[PDB]
Order: C-alpha cells, then structure tokens, then sequence
C-alpha cells in the first residue's frame, strides 16, 4: 500500500495472524522519525498529522484522576461523555439533566467525564485547580496523562475501554457520548429493558454509516489525504454517540492492540468492531441531524428519541425539565 495507514495496518494483520504468514507499536513513545522519510510530503502536511504519525505507537497513558469504585456495586447503564477541560457548563448541565445518577427498580445508572490533559504547551489556560475542585465535588471525573485533541479522540476511546476493562468490566450497558448532545435515558432505559438476552448480547447501535469514505476536500474537518489513508472506511457508527453492552466492550478492549489508531475515533471503533467480525446496527432514534425546526419546541419529539446533535447546557436542562411531565401530554 502507499497510504501510510493501510500498510502499518496491514503489517500489524501479518503480526496477528500466522496464516497471513503462508519496535512496540503500542509503548514507544519517542517520536517516530522513520515518517517524515516514508510518507510524501510530510512537512508540508497540518501539524496534526504530523504529531499523530510521529506519536502513533504510543498508548500506555497512565490515569491522573481516577474513579476506581464508580462501579463498585454493579451498574445496568455507564454513561460515558467525551469532555474538554473548560466544557464546565456543559458537564454540570449532564450532571443536572439526563445524566444523573440513580436506581429506578435498582437498575443503577453511573457517570463518567472521558478527559484529557490541556497542558499550557498548546496555550491552554491553567484550569487545572478547578478541575480538581470539581473532580473531588462530583467523583465522575477521569482524565489520562495525554493531549486531548481531535486526533487523539481514538486514544480516548482505548484508554476509556481499558478502565472498562479493570474498574467497570461488570456493567451490562455502554452508552459513549459527547457533551453537547442531548440523550433521552428514559428511552434508553426502556430500549435496554426491550432487548431480548440473546440481541442484549451483541448489542451495538447508533447512526450507522456504511460504504464512506475520507474527506479530500483539505478545507474539512475530518479530511484525511490520500498518504494517510485509501479506500472506504468499515460500518461505524458516529454522529454523538452509540450504545453497546458491557460483553461487547470488553471484546472491543482486547482487539485494540491488533488496530492502528486513527485520527477519527469513531472510525476506529468501527474499525475495531469489523475485526470482530460484527456490524453496528442502524437506530434511527438517533437524531445526528437534529429535529425538524418546526418541532424543535414539542416536547413529544423528544419522548421516543434516543439522542439529539447538538445542544447547549441550557437546551438539556429545558428538555429535560419538560420531559418529566410529557407522558401527561405526549
Ligand atoms: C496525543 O497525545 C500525546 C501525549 O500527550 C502527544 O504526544 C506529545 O506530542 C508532543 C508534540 O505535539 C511532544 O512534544 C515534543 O517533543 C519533541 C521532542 O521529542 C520537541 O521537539 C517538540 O518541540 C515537542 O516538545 C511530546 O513529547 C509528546 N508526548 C508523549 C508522551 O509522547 C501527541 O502529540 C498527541 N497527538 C495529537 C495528534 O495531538
Ligand atoms: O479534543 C477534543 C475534541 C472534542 N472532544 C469531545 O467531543 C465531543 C463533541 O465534539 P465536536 O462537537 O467538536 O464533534 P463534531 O460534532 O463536530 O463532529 C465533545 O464531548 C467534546 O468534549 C474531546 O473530548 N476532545
Ligand atoms: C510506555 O512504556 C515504555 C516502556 O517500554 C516507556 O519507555 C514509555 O515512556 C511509556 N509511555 C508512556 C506515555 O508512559
Ligand atoms: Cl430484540
Ligand atoms: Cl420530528
Ligand atoms: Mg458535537
């Protein structure tokens, strides 16, 4: 291969596999000279790429603020929120809507904030001491040791399964999210509660995209040259968040080894979820395009919807506020 992905990649599929047969890729943390060699162009690429291909093989980030006993009696629900350092409204806006902690016929519902670290190298303010002030007040705070950027998102997802994987390997259900989106955990809960023990499994949902592809267009966010990565990406799905069982997340723990990263984190999860040899499931209750404008203020539009791009902290309080009285309506 010429893209630089797809044939690290593809070397990481000969190591794995015997078969295919007829330098740690996952803790050396030097930079990575060989790249600027091998791939065309590269110091004339963003510097993004350039900090994601020089560091790729670097993921054994340690906790800064841990949670160890978040599920230390067995969750139903793990609320998972992909968040920024100075996302303060935002969090405390989930905290005080749809996702707060509770235990409605002890089907416990637990939260955690995914964080990374927005170290003053990049210019980021020193928000450090409230987060810790924050952090000790709500316990629902883990934050790694790396640079939370865009193009670290699928080190945030590994390092995320990883806890999974040692603090909450027990819960039955996973929801991961962003922390602008809006989730009716009501129909969530309902949803779970609906699933047969055989599709309980398995499960993995959300606004699934199959047959895409990398942006060219360089002006976009989420464009990817052709040296990085060619052809089409796997099923994914993305959009503000999916929802999947504690089984599944476990299996998507011990794979992660054996897939590169990539700069798109939802990406890689569903890279991940086709070497498991599973496709993630299309639910339509995942409004990634948000609603009608013309039913954006009828609170009914919200009842049986799973997830709704995007909202400010205000809008989730709102929603959530209305919602607790819409089956007298709806
Ligand atoms: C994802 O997170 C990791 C960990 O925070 C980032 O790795 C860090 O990258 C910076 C540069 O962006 C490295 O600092 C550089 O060090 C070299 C000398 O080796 C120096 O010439 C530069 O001026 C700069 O100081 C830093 O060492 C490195 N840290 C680790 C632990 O590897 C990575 O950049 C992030 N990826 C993205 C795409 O943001
Ligand atoms: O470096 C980052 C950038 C984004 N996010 C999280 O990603 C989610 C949504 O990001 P964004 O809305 O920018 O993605 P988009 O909707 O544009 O695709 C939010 O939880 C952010 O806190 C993050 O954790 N680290
Ligand atoms: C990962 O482990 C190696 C040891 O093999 C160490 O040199 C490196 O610094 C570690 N990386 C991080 C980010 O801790
Ligand atoms: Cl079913
Ligand atoms: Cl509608
Ligand atoms: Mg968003």
């Amino acid at each position: 291969p010429e893209a630089y992905w797809n044939r690290e990649q593809e070397k990481l599929n000969r190591q794995y596999n015997p078969i295919l047969s007829m330098i740690s890729h996952l803790n050396y943390c030097e930079p990575d000279l060989r790249v600027t060699s091998v791939v065309t162009g590269f110091n004339n690429l963003p510097d993004r790429f350039k900090d994601f291909l020089l560091y790729l093989r670097c993921r054994n980030y340690s906790l800064l603020i841990d949670q160890p006993d978040k599920c230390a009696k067995k969750p139903f629900l793990l609320l998972a929120i992909k968040s920024l350092t100075p996302h303060f409204a935002r969090r405390q806006a989930i905290r005080e809507s749809w996702g707060q902690e509770s235990n409605a016929g002890n089907q416990t519902v637990v939260r955690v904030f995914l964080l990374g670290q927005t170290p003053p190298e990049d210019n980021h303010p020193d928000l450090s001491d409230m987060l810790k002030f924050e952090s000790e007040k709500h316990q629902d705070i883990l934050m790694w040791n790396y640079r939370d950027t865009f193009f670290n998102l699928s080190l945030k997802e590994v390092l995320f399964l990883r806890w999974v994987s040692t603090s909450c390997p027990d819960t039955e259900f996973v929801f991961k999210g962003d922390d602008d989106v809006f989730v009716n955990t009501h129909h969530i809960l309902n949803y779970l509660n609906s699933l047969s023990k055989t599709k309980a499994k398995d499960l993995f949902i959300g606004d699934v995209i199959h047959n895409a592809g990398p942006h060219r267009d360089k002006k976009l966010k989420y464009y990817i040259p052709e040296v990085v990565y060619s052809g089409l990406y796997p099923p994914y799905a993305g959009g503000g968040g999916f929802l999947y069982s504690g089984h599944l997340a476990l299996r998507l723990y011990h794979i992660t080894d054996q897939v590169h990263l990539y700069p798109i984190d939802d990406v890689y999860t569903g890279m991940c979820l086709q070497k498991l040899g599973l496709v993630p499931e299309k639910h339509k209750g995942f409004r990634t395009f948000d609603i009608e404008e013309k039913n954006k203020n009828n609170i009914c539009s919200y009842v049986d919807l799973m997830l709704v791009h995007s909202r400010k902290p205000q809008e989730m309080i709102d929603i959530w506020s209305q919602l607790q009285s819409a089956h007298l309506k709806c």
